[PDB]
RNA sequence: GGGUUCAUCAGGGCUAAAGAGUGCAGAGUUACUUAGUUCACUGCAGACUUGACGAACCC
């Protein structure tokens, strides 16, 4: 499943991402067109053997298990297959860890260098909420 | 058997213009969509139009 830009952000908001940690809802749907274009099934490997997952492609080193990463630390407690879903619950939760723990949305490189910064409110635009 | 009107039903769109989309009022199953005051779902109304069993009158 691709999400359009305006479901993603309805359901985003439904999973309580609407000012997470300070962060607006536009930060969070303007950081999934980034990292994965708002598809639920990409996934793209990195040099040193991990995966990144998903919607939010959150990666398998410290976050999701998949089996095949060398010193996966699991810190979702997560296999990576529940964020390559039509649900975005695993994604948003794994998220709210990732975003509580230091860098806010620095974490999402993506976020960083298209996000950050911009009036992100436009990615919410016309959108039923 | 056809016209005018009427009655009880069934169905079909249409509801200024503009606009991809808005008849009016709700809703929210993420479906559809460029998200939407315009969109899946639920009421309700008007002018039509088609069909059915008919009635009055006219040809
Ligand atoms: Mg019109
Ligand atoms: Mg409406
Ligand atoms: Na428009």
């Amino acid at each position: 499943k691709v999400f359009g830009r305006c479901e993603l952000a309805a359901a985003m908001k439904r999973h309580g991402l609407d000012n997470y940690r300070g962060y607006s809802l536009g930060n969070w749907v303007c950081a999934a067109k980034f990292e994965s274009n708002f598809n639920t099934q990409a996934t793209n490997r990195n040099t040193d053997g991990s995966t990144d997952y998903g919607i939010l492609q959150i990666n398998s080193r410290w976050w999701c298990n998949d089996g095949r990463t060398p010193g996966s630390r699991n810190l979702c407690n997560i296999p990576c297959s529940a964020l390559l879903s039509s649900d975005i619950t695993a994604s948003v939760n794994c998220a709210k860890k990732i975003v509580s723990d230091g860098n806010g949305m620095n974490a999402w490189v993506a976020w960083r260098n298209r996000c950050k910064g911009t009036d992100v409110q436009a990615w919410i635009r016309g959108c039923r909420l």
